[PDB]
């Protein structure tokens, strides 16, 4: 027999997808549906963003031909974070668990990185008309908040659109079970559920007391790179020239609450004004750290407030940390400028226009486990 069930499935997936998708197999021989996104240059999105390959395609100094994105939200099976259709998306796992489960699959496999997310979002935006966020999804308890008649299959068994939070029933939908408009390119061969269903942990991005920090390029792809809190790998961004510099340096970019507002230590949560990007951080009340869940600051991605002196470096636009267009009317940005925060992207079933390609939620610490937050695998090489 030259024939295997596992290889024949791979071929079927490759065929049906015009060669855009495949199935790779994990260390433990489990299926990972993956969609290829070939390398593009920044100038192909908009020449005013700079030049060279998008960071998603640079791993350990080497420029890659393409990357592979998990076609579906990850699910944890045995001890691997795999990517398959028709299942309840992984949830209630923290950043380190997600990062680990992703790597367990073997060489190449990793927790999808902020650089990859950034690559897909920008490419999606440009390729679908360079207008708004082209993509929809499970952003209202099973269906799309923009489009009621687009729904997936709810794991809960409840009707799309029914808020069952109080009954402790989730609004997650089985992966890819929504229509093709819930896939990044409008076709069945697209990446599914990027927008909605569950938020997803991404690697290579971090907040420390409001200072923005990243793992350079797509270096977050290695199974060896230290993304713990103590890691010397994290770099900040200089705002004046956008160079990668050591954390704590003078002119580094930070997410901050609004200049026209102030932290209220009333043990009561307030959204403190349009989120602002400048080089300083308002001092929070004493004793507020990564385990403090209090006041924050949000803003629609298009509406992020740029500091009076600041020219936002292209680097931030490319990694989807600051808007480049304002044609984007969905996707909300959240940030707590105190403690260590790890990013989750895309939005879930209960957000609304908050969900979207540009949705970024930096209010939680790496330890947080929530029923509407999960992860998905990617592969390079
Ligand atoms: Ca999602
Ligand atoms: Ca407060």
């Amino acid at each position: 027999m030259i024939f295997s069930v596992k290889d024949s499935l791979r071929q079927a997936v490759e065929a049906a997808s015009g060669g855009l998708c495949t199935v790779m197999y994990t260390k433990k021989g489990q299926p990972v549906f993956l969609r290829r996104i070939p390398r593009f240059n920044l100038e192909d999105i908009d020449p005013s963003l700079g030049t060279g390959p998008h960071p998603a395609f640079v791993v350990g100094g080497e420029v890659k031909s393409e990357i592979w994105i998990g076609q579906f939200p990850g699910i944890v099976s045995n001890g691997e974070l795999i990517s398959v259709p028709g299942v309840d998306p992984a949830n209630t796992i923290n950043f380190d668990e997600a990062l680990g489960y992703a790597r367990a699959s073997g060489p190449g496999f990793h927790l999808m990185t902020n650089a990859e997310w950034a690559a897909v979002a920008l490419l999606t935006w440009k390729s679908r008309g360079a207008g708004d966020d082209p993509v929809r999804g499970n952003t209202q308890w099973g269906r799309s908040h923009e489009a009621q008649w687009e729904a997936g299959t709810r794991q809960s068994g409840d009707a799309p659109g029914e808020d069952t939070g109080a009954q402790g029933r989730s609004g997650r939908t089985l992966t890819g079970s929504g229509p093709a408009t819930w896939r990044h390119d409008g076709t069945p061969a697209g990446i599914a559920d990027l927008v909605g269903n569950v938020w997803e942990w991404v690697a290579g991005l971090r907040l420390v007391g409001g200072e923005i920090q990243i793992i350079p390029d797509n270096d977050a792809a290695f199974a060896s790179t230290d993304m713990s809190a103590s890691s010397p790998l994290w770099k900040a961004i200089r705002a004046s020239d956008g160079a990668l510099v050591s954390p704590g340096t003078s002119g580094t970019l930070k997410y901050d609450i609004n200049p026209n507002k102030s932290y209220s230590n009333d043990n009561t949560i307030q959204d403190l004004g349009p989120l602002t990007l400048h080089t300083t951080t308002q001092t929070p009340p004493a004793g507020w750290d990564s385990n403090t869940y209090q006041d924050y600051a949000s803003a629609l991605y298009k509406d992020l407030v740029v500091g009076t002196g600041i020219t936002v470096p292209n680097l931030l636009k490319v990694l989807m940390l600051a808007p480049h267009t304002t044609s984007i009317t969905k996707g909300r940005l959240y940030a707590r400028p105190y403690g260590e925060r790890l990013p989750i992207r895309g939005g879930d079933w209960g957000n609304g226009g908050v969900a979207g390609l540009a949705a970024l939620y930096l209010l939680n610490p790496r330890g947080s486990r929530r029923w509407g937050v999960g992860a998905r695998p990617a592969f390079v090489l």
